[PDB]
């Protein structure tokens, strides 16, 4: 399972880092910012299982809570496959920045991943938005 | 690619065959019924990609408008898996079945086996409602 590029994609919030970390470590604040789970997010388990549609079947599993901002997470693709995603928040003065890093899939086109891309960045934007409010 | 385990997935819809299919067959009226979508999903080169979230992006590939109620599509996975989900609506009396074609893929569980038909099941009980009011 080879090393592959990788795009760390970040934004700041201007919140404290503790008040970020409640609010986006809650998986069931998901749904709220992350725009494929818009249509839900259920507890399963330990972990949590997103319903429906296309691919009806998606898993969720987090890392565990934490003083470090991390908000880590796999997602089992309905194929079996596990996606790790690093996610994570971290004081920026007053305020916080916000990282994911995205790592490229196997036989990815540029496209594949630039979409991709832009899918996390408006993600992590409407969570800016929500905390910001 | 062996063949798969199946369900088949189906409800009446007390509307005549044709408006079921013409409001079913729009690309753009999946977001109101497929919980997976519900975050949007938009036209891109003749195809339809659905972003962001847990799984950041996937494409769909319908198949054209016809006079059979096919609504068939290919779903392929950010990993590059097609996933091919067949969806028709036919004549049941004055009514309409409406049935979605559910293929066990390698390295599912039968909890997302049951979870993936339970989620296909609300998707169609929702365009029931939509269709019915």
């Amino acid at each position: 399972m080879p090393v592959m590029q990788s795009r760390i994609i970040h934004l700041s919030v201007e919140k404290p880092w503790a008040e970020v970390y409640d609010f986006a470590a809650n998986p069931g604040n998901m749904p709220r910012w992350a725009a494929g789970l818009a249509g839900g997010l259920e507890a399963d388990g330990e972990d949590w299982i997103a319903k429906g549609g296309p691919l009806g079947e998606v898993r969720v599993n987090f890392a565990p809570h934490n003083e470090f901002g991390v908000i880590d997470h796999v997602v089992t693709l309905p194929d079996g496959l596990k996606v790790y995603n690093a996610l994570r928040v971290t004081p920026n003065g007053s305020g916080t920045e916000v990282s994911f890093t995205l790592l490229r899939l196997e036989g990815m086109t540029d496209e594949d991943f630039e979409q991709d891309a832009s899918a996390i960045t408006a993600d992590l934007e409407m969570l800016k938005s929500l905390l910001e409010a």
